[PDB]
C-alpha cells in the first residue's frame, strides 16, 4: 500500500507504493510535461480530461527508474488555494495519472503562492529536507523537465504562442537543477530558443554607496521636505524610517490623510515647528511632486528629492520576497505597480529641488533570507 496523501501548509505531497530515496532525482512538471488534454482544449474541461502528453514517456520513466533515479513530480496548482480546484478532486486525478504512467512516483504540490510555488524552490528543500529520508541529493546528476520554459513562439508547428511561464526552467536554475523541456528530454529534439527575465536577483549586491552623489548628506540640521519618489515596494518606507523617520523626521502619508489641504497643513505646521519633513509616498510625476515643492517655497525650506533607483521588475521581487517573509508586510497589487509605472516622471532639477539624490537597490537580512532572495520567485 502507499504511503499516500500528506496535507500541509500550502503543500500536498503524494508517495507512491514503492518509491524509494535515492542520490539522484528524476523530476517532472505535471500539466503540459506528463500529460495534455485529452480533448484538445488547451485548458482541461473536467477532472479526467488528460492524457499522457507523448508515448515516448512511460518507456523513458522505466528506463529512469531503473538506473536509479527517484522519479518526483513538482507541479504548480495554484487553483487549488484560489478554491477554483477541489483538493480532493486533484489527488485522485494524480492517482490516475500515476496509475496510467505505471511507475512509483512523489509527487510535490504548490496549492498557494509563496516558497512553494515555483521558480521559488520551496518543493525541492521540502523533498530533500523533509521526504528523502535524510538521504542527501547530488542536484549535478539529477535533472528537471518541464514545459513552463520561456521558449520563443514557433518552437514546434501549433506553438503560435511563446510559454505561458519561465516558472520551471527558472526552478532549475535556482536549485542547480540540469533542465530539459519535454520534446528535448523524451523525444530528443533540438534545444529550442528561449529568454530568461530581464532581472536577474543573482545579480543583486549588498555593495555599492547607500546613496549618490555620496559628497551629501542624507539629512540636514535645518527644516526642509524631503520627497521620496519610486515604485511601491521598493523599500521606500523601510529606508525613510532607518535614515530619516529614526532621525526625527515627520512622516507625512499623503494617503492616510485625506486632503491636500491637510497634507500640506501637515507639513506646513511641522516646518513652523523647527522640523523637517519627509513625504513617503509614490509621488510618480510632477504634479504630485509640485504640491510639496510649493509648500517648501511658501516656508522658504529646501525641497529634496530621494529618487528610489528600484525597476518595476526589482520591485515586484521585493513585494514577493517581503510576502513569503515578513508578517506585516502589505502586498503591493500588480494594479498599482503598473499604474505607477504609467504615472512616473523622473524628478528634475527643473520642478524645483535643490538637490536629487539617488538611492541604489540594493540588498538590505539573515544568510537564510539572503539566499532566498538570489531565487527567482516568478515565471
Ligand atoms: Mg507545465
Amino acid at each position: 500500500s502507499s504511503l499516500g496523501w500528506e496535507s500541509l501548509k500550502k503543500l500536498l505531497v503524494f508517495t507512491a507504493s514503492g518509491v524509494k530515496p535515492q542520490g539522484k532525482v528524476a523530476a517532472f512538471a505535471l500539466d503540459g510535461t506528463l500529460i495534455t488534454t485529452r480533448s484538445g482544449k488547451v485548458f482541461p474541461t473536467s477532472p479526467s480530461d488528460w492524457r499522457i502528453l507523448y508515448p515516448e514517456i512511460p518507456k523513458k520513466l522505466q528506463e529512469l527508474a531503473a538506473e536509479g533515479y527517484k522519479l518526483v513530480i513538482f507541479t504548480n496548482q495554484m487553483g487549488i488555494g484560489r478554491g477554483k480546484l477541489p483538493a480532493e478532486v486533484f489527488k485522485g486525478k494524480v492517482e490516475a495519472v500515476l496509475e496510467k504512467l505505471g511507475v512509483p512516483f512523489q509527487v510535490l504540490v504548490a496549492t498557494h503562492a509563496g516558497l512553494n510555488r515555483k521558480p521559488v524552490s520551496g518543493m525541492w528543500d521540502h523533498l530533500q529536507e523533509q521526504a528523502n529520508e535524510g538521504i542527501p541529493i547530488s542536484v549535478e546528476d539529477s535533472v528537471f523537465v518541464g514545459d513552463a520554459a520561456g521558449r520563443l513562439a514557433n518552437w514546434a508547428p501549433g506553438r503560435k504562442k511563446k510559454d505561458f511561464s519561465c516558472a520551471d526552467r527558472l526552478f532549475a536554475l535556482n536549485v542547480g537543477l540540469p533542465f530539459a523541456t519535454p520534446e528535448e528530454f523524451f523525444l530528443k529534439w533540438p534545444a529550442a530558443r528561449f529568454e530568461l527575465p530581464a532581472f536577474d536577483p543573482r545579480t543583486i549586491s549588498s555593495a555599492g554607496p547607500l546613496y549618490l552623489p555620496e559628497s551629501s548628506s542624507l539629512l540636514s540640521p535645518n527644516p526642509e521636505v524631503v520627497v521620496a519618489v519610486g515604485f511601491p515596494g521598493a523599500g521606500k518606507s523601510t529606508f525613510i524610517q532607518e535614515h530619516l523617520v529614526s532621525a526625527g523626521y515627520v512622516h507625512v502619508n499623503r494617503d492616510t490623510l485625506g486632503s491636500w489641504q491637510r497634507c500640506v497643513s501637515s507639513c506646513q505646521a511641522a516646518l513652523r515647528q523647527g522640523k523637517r519633513v519627509v513625504i513617503d509616498n509614490t509621488n510618480p510625476d510632477v504634479p504630485s511632486r509640485a504640491r510639496y515643492i510649493q509648500c517648501a517655497k511658501d516656508a522658504g525650506v529646501p525641497c529634496r528629492c530621494f529618487n528610489f533607483c528600484a525597476t518595476i521588475e526589482q520591485a515586484r521581487h521585493n513585494n514577493r520576497f517581503r510576502e513569503m517573509t515578513d508578517p506585516s508586510h502589505a502586498p503591493v497589487s500588480d494594479m498599482v505597480m503598473f499604474s505607477y509605472r504609467k504615472q512616473f516622471e523622473p524628478p528634475t532639477l527643473a520642478e524645483g529641488f535643490l538637490e536629487i539624490l539617488e538611492i541604489p537597490f540594493r540588498l538590505q537580512l539573515d544568510p537564510a533570507l539572503q539566499r532566498l532572495y538570489r531565487q527567482f520567485s516568478e515565471g
